[PDB]
């Protein structure tokens, strides 16, 4: 079932993300296997999504990461994430890892990141916080 | 009443924030003047808060901004932030401004930032997004 | 966006439904485009899903329709469906149409059923109730 | 207390059900003895309740069973039924038994059905599913 | 329908209230005619209900009014009473009228009190607050 | 942390209570240290707060105690108080103690009342109910 939700997350990113280079999605799943929240990378709701705003490097001033978006969207909708799992198409960055912990998510399910030395430091900080704060990491 | 909640936010930061240099808090207030969520700057819940982890520059690897924390805490608790106002002791950074929009908060109430040219760019991006996405900014 | 959610519904049915002949799913979507509930056709939760129980005609004694399941699952989870839309891979039967009305769903989005005279009566009753009770039907 | 709620269910059916032959009601009660949801047999909300539509056999095209209605009404209102008990004036049919399981109700309290051979098969299927899926049946 | 709910309230009081002299109940009904909360007069939950504690005048040290109980029970269960109506077997006392206003209830439905000069002052204060604060009073 | 919330309660009363003699506030805090509800002593919402209505003895006809207000406000907002703690600037009166029990609050945190023989009876009844019903009292 974890793999089926991961497959759905991949499809979500392909269908909904407007990023022209890299589409990312995350599903927050509760203990009854209900989809509590969905995030995908994008610009803020209602912000005019011009071609110029989605080019690099300009898009980084406006874009929201998928996992951050899943959490912020749950706050908007008033959906409780404490105890849930997050199934994401990309292992979280350092800042999203903090928000994952703060939202009460207890488990991250994703694929193993490709070896990239520029991300080793960030990856190490995320896993240090996850290990200490009780967040399980499961790689498909 | 906005000023009374801002006063309470200042007291919240002084009482609860462990940052040795700068304490920050934010109250998310609904349309019935109920406190929907509180954030303050800090390390993730349960992360060992050693002296070394709170020193600069190391603390930036672990710290969560107050306004981000208010939103992530609402997602943990399942509290609906759509339509609420956020009363904060510090005008939000560019990334927290994105999360504020995504959480459905409609209004930011704070004090006017001091002139700081290193923050002009960030301040301009936050206000560009707020203006376009319908977030009112009110300075006390 | 309606077509993207319909595509996801089709994928949901293919991934999760255990019916060996016909897989059905339905997504209940709220006015902020959040997935409030998912249903797919299946046997009751925890009921032993033997090969014999999934054969015809025996499976009809135990199977739950996808749209009924979406509504019953929302009641289990305490998710409010009033005002939502249901995007389904199959136009609802007469009994599911009643439950759709009772759950407060205001709109059915699906594909146009193929001409089948054995279902004309049922289809006519569903649309009579939908028309009178204020449920919009939209065909992709 | 179970008998007092059953008495109230009987009164609910007599007061609210428009069926001219048989009035049915069900109360879904949580573990704090709060009434989470009420169902009674009837036509869909807002459907014109003409004399012709309530005659037999025409009414079966439009009527909703009380226990199904209790569950669909909870989905409309966003009331969590997981772990609740359902106190009903009539033992559930095969289809309502499926929905009871799917809604997370853990216990059915009613009176013992009168001997009726035409319902033996249905009664046997309901109890087979209840026994296997963990639903307790208590007869007053 | 208001009269049918009032009839149910009377039955609730007769079935559940342990007061040996006067049994009182109140139903808080939302705009979809769902029973949001029930109160009846009684001693606090789990307090040993001895014969001595239910005698007069001792019982007044421990008893909770039905309408107060309906509101406190909703707070325990987390049920939103804003905009609801309260259907009560007895017109509220001065203190319960305050709590009714504070809970967001917008309408009181009951029977007309019998002429009792010892209650004229209290009745006048309740209606002064109701009139000014926007609470409609409807007598059956 | 209990003392920090008590300090905030004192500030809440000073900022928001309009009583010219004695300002009272109470914070209901959940097990994640989120502020579930706030009460302070005052007149009903929207009632014209004239100088005459706030004088003694007239104000007692209209005023609501802080702890009662915290509970009634939670019912208005639909916030679950079961299992929470109430941190109050004043030990509850006999009637508020009943409502505290009925709302599911499990713990009262306040300062020790000053010796006042006119309140001994009331204080004794509150503590008798708290002891029997499982409410812990903690004095700072
Ligand atoms: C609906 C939805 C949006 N989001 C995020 C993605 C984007 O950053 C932002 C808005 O999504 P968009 O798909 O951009 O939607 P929009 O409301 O901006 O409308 P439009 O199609 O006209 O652009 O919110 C989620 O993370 N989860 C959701 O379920
Ligand atoms: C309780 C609470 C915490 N937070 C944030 C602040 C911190 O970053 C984090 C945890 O707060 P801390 O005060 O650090 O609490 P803790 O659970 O880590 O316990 P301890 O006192 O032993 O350290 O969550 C909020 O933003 N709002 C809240 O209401
Ligand atoms: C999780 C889930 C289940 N259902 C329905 C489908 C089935 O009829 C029933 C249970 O789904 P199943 O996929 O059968 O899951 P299960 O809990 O029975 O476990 P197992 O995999 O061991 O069989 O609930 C939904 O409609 N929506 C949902 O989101
Ligand atoms: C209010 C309510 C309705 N129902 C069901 C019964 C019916 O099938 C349907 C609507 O109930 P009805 O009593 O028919 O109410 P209505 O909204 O159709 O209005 P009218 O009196 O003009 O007919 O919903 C419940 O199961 N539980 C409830 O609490
Ligand atoms: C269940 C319930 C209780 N109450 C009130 C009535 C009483 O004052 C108090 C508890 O109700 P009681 O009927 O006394 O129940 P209890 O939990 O004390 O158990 P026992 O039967 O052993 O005495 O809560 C409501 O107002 N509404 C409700 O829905
Ligand atoms: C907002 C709020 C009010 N209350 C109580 C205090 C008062 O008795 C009542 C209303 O509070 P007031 O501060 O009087 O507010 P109001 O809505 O009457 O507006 P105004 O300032 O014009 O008078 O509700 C709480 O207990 N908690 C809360 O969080
Ligand atoms: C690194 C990272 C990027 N993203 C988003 C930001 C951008 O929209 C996109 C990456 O764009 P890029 O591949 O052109 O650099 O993916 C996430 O959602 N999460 C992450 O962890
Ligand atoms: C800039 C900024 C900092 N903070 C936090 C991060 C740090 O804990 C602290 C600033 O530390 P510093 O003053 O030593 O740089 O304030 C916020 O919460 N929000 C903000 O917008
Ligand atoms: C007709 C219908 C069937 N179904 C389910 C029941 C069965 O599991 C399956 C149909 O099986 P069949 O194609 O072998 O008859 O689809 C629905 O979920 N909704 C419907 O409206
Ligand atoms: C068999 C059954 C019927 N009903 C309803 C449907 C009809 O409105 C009524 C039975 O009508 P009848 O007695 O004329 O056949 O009771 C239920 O609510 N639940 C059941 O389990
Ligand atoms: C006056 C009043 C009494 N009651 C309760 C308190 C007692 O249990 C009972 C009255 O008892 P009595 O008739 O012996 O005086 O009714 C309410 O619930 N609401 C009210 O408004
Ligand atoms: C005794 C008591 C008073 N109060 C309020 C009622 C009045 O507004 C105020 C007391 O006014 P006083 O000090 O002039 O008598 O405090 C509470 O909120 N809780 C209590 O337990
Ligand atoms: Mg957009
Ligand atoms: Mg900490
Ligand atoms: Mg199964
Ligand atoms: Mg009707
Ligand atoms: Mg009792
Ligand atoms: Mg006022
Ligand atoms: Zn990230
Ligand atoms: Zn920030
Ligand atoms: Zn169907
Ligand atoms: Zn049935
Ligand atoms: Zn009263
Ligand atoms: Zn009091």
């Amino acid at each position: 079932k974890a793999e089926k939700f991961y497959s759905l997350a991949c499809y979500h990113a392909q269908l909904f993300s407007k990023d022209p280079n890299t589409k990312v999605a995350a599903l927050v799943i509760d203990n009854n296997n209900n989809i509590a929240s969905v995030g995908y990378n994008g610009l803020p709701r209602g912000f005019e999504e011009t071609s110029d705003r989605w080019e690099k490097p300009m898009k980084y001033n406006y874009v929201v990461h998928a996992q951050a978006n899943a959490i912020a969207t749950a706050a908007r909708n008033g959906v409780r994430l404490d105890g849930c799992s997050i199934i994401t198409t990309l292992f979280p960055c350092k800042e999203c890892s903090k928000l994952i912990i703060q939202s009460g998510i207890r488990k991250v399910i994703t694929s193993k990141p490709c070896k990239d030395s520029s991300w080793l430091e960030s990856f190490s900080f995320s896993n240090e916080m996850f290990d200490e704060c009780g967040i399980e990491v499961e790689y498909l």
